[PDB]
């Protein structure tokens, strides 16, 4: 399936030098101004290694810059684009107290947010409500990806951006929710 279908994603990594990683069923995407051919759809077992669909991804913005991906109760830690011996592990082996089957996570330099349902958790190397904390974002998400000054929200084929500072949806024109092909990907439609 192509990058510009307009179908929803399943997970995003988080920008790192600029670029990142967008998944959607059996497929990874490599989003950077700097790749020869950015989107062209590629295997996640031919990239990863590992099955499609994932439900979550996160980078971590330390030296290392280690991607995680996360699939039913099972993650995956990469570094160099290669897997980390020892993965992949249970989540409960290396995420005290995050559940299975997350629907989307995000990576802040040290805390993760990880979602599921209404419902997000903190981790730091109880369950929260995204709605209380993250204001006008109307609960479950699909994906998300953090940036420098704001993080993503994807839920079906549209998203919310974010203010780090504020943990309030911008206000843009035409205003979020609105079309991931379109406004975020630069997708001709
Ligand atoms: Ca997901
Ligand atoms: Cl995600
Ligand atoms: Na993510």
């Amino acid at each position: 399936m192509e990058l510009c279908s307009g179908k929803p994603f399943d997970a995003f990594t988080d920008l790192k030098n600029g670029s990142l990683f967008a998944f959607r069923g059996q497929y990874s995407y490599e989003l950077d101004e700097k790749a020869v051919r950015p989107g062209y759809p590629k295997l996640i077992r031919d990239v990863w290694g590992i099955e499609g669909p994932i439900d979550a991804a996160f980078t971590r913005i330390n030296s290392q810059g280690k991607t995680y991906l996360f699939k039913g109760s099972q993650y995956w830690r990469f570094e160099d684009g290669v897997l980390d011996p020892d993965y992949p592990r249970n989540i409960s082996d290396g995420f005290d107290g995050i559940p299975d089957n997350v629907d989307a996570a995000l990576a802040l330099p040290e805390r993760v947010y990880f979602f599921k349902g209404k419902q997000y958790w903190e981790y730091q190397f109880q369950p929260q409500f995204i709605s209380r904390d993250w204001h006008g974002v109307p609960g479950q998400v699909d994906a998300a990806m953090a940036g420098r000054i704001s993080v993503f929200f994807f839920s079906g084929d549209k998203y919310y951006r974010v203010n780090l500072r504020t943990r309030r949806v911008d206000t843009v024109d035409p205003p979020y929710p609105r079309s991931i092909a379109q406004y975020w990907l630069g997708c001709p439609a």
